[PDB]
């Protein structure tokens, strides 16, 4: 009669709350999804073996086409658990099953965990200073999505920081770099010319959040472009003018240049 | 040798991450501050019970004037954990405590917990949709904040959520309702007389996120202002212009006037 939608966070197989593991333990169903985004600091068989319950993986059309078919049946005279990388309903389409949830006559509860939309309070940016969020997806065909670069220029004309999420082809395993990310958007200024993403552009890399050693780094699309900032997950983030705390937080914390300190705030 | 920054969470101490706790649970000393948030259902004996360890409480002062004098001396020879409700660098200042760490010689590490910036998905608001961020502030002698009320109207302009922090008195016990809340904007709304936050205005309240059952409820103010949410924390939010998806689950979900369902494009 329950289902629980517990988040796993935002790395490895730690990173799932205790509440969300010990009724993870308890339930007699466990399902999980890893198209919304990916666990790159662990693996399903260590996140089974913690859970101590085999888990059934499900894809994005088992979710979007058939979640009343897999998942509620059981939820519907069993305690269910359907786990999700990071916090639950972050990801736009997760809302709506809840009210698949109601439809089936099963009740749902929702176990948070950290997110990588509030763990970038870790770049020493303000939280209350970031706008609107976009995602960078690969362009590919005759297909150039570009609606990332507006919300960058918007929010960046309020004086606010832009969360850039970076595509990812979750089947392939495939994580698209800030590098890359970098690249296409100096390859949308070259198009929209609107002085929104340049080389002299401030930029804020943040790899692995989650881990103990993630990559924190700061500076100009020029100096960054081709740093390697490690394994993924990689999160671009352009900020918006700086409080003086942002800036000194990026330069002793970040490696930024000085130059910020007189540049960016 | 090192400082960790651990966050407990949104409401009890099961909030805290598995990471965090096994962490927290070998550190040599444990220091925390409860006054940038409230966990409305836990107590400082069922946190120290959880990470077996003796937890000494710090207050605003002790932290922002003598953080360098109370924690990071011990850090220098000894493992040494900081605890604080939801996400240690969320909507607190404590970053900067971390250049403090530095500039002391001091190796410092972070791991997340739930946040209320992300838990807010809960609402069905599309995260990505919200944008800056606002803290209603009780007014005080004859100085009555009014900066959120433009935080809102930028936001809505631009078909944005708005999120709302609300003001907290750790000390003096007091925990901002979201009716108190709605009822400070009416009146910078008189004031400015934007036409940004009315009786007719649709908001949505989220009421100690985290619970199992936590409160969730969408409706216009002249309906809400004077309705029973339950014990704090609580978050105010004023949605921008609604997807369909999002109108759908707030009547479903929130119990928001069905009419919303029809929107506006
Ligand atoms: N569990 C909860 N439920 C509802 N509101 C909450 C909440 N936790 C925090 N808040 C809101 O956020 C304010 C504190 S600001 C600090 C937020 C904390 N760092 C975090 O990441 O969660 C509270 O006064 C309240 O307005």
């Amino acid at each position: 009669m329950v289902l629980y939608f517990i988040g796993l966070g935002l790395y490895d197989e730690r990173d799932i709350t205790v509440k969300g593991l010990e009724i993870a333990k308890k339930c007699d169903y466990v399902f999980a999804e890893f198209y919304t985004s990916l666990m790159a600091g662990t693996t399903l068989g260590r996140i089974q073996k913690l859970i101590g319950k085999e888990i059934r993986v499900l894809s994005r059309e088992d979710v979007e086409l058939n979640f009343e078919n897999i998942v509620l049946p059981l939820a519907k005279e069993n305690d269910v658990a359907f786990l999700t990388p990071g916090d639950p309903l972050v990801a736009t389409t997760h809302a709506e099953l809840r009210i698949r949830a109601k439809r089936a006559g099963v009740e749902s509860y929702v176990i948070h965990a950290p997110s990588i939309y509030s763990a970038v309070g870790i770049t020493g940016l303000h939280i209350y200073k970031f706008g609107k969020s976009a995602t960078v997806a690969y362009p590919e065909g005759n297909w150039f999505p570009t609606s990332y670069y507006d919300v960058i220029k918007e929010n960046a004309e309020r004086g606010l920081h832009t969360l850039l999420f970076l595509d990812i082809k979750a089947e392939k395993r495939m994580y698209m770099t800030a590098n890359e990310a970098m690249e296409l958007l100096l390859k949308v200024e070259d198009m929209k010319k609107g002085g929104v993403f340049t080389d002299d552009t401030l930029v804020v890399v943040l790899a692995r959040a989650g881990s103990l050693n993630p990559t924190i780094r700061a500076g100009y699309v020029k100096d960054l472009i081709r740093e390697d900032f490690g394994d993924p997950p990689h999160i671009l983030i352009v900020p918006g003018k700086l409080h003086i705390v942002e800036a000194e937080y990026l330069v002793e914390i970040a490696g930024a240049p000085r130059e910020i300190l007189r540049v960016n705030v």
